[PDB]
């Protein structure tokens, strides 16, 4: 559990990074 | 914790969905 409390924080952090990275990739590819 | 075990399951599922989307975008931007 000690690693679980942080586990969700690890996937939650990567998510924000993936989103910010996706918002930058979508603006380069998904670009209008 | 009951919601934690799933929390990581939701962040882990979104990660593969995000990486699966970034893996395609990266192949266009992060192109080696």
């Amino acid at each position: 559990m000690d690693a679980i409390k942080k586990k969700m924080q690890m996937l939650k952090l990567d998510n924000y990074h993936l989103e910010n990275e996706v918002a930058r990739l979508k603006k380069l590819v998904g670009e209008r």
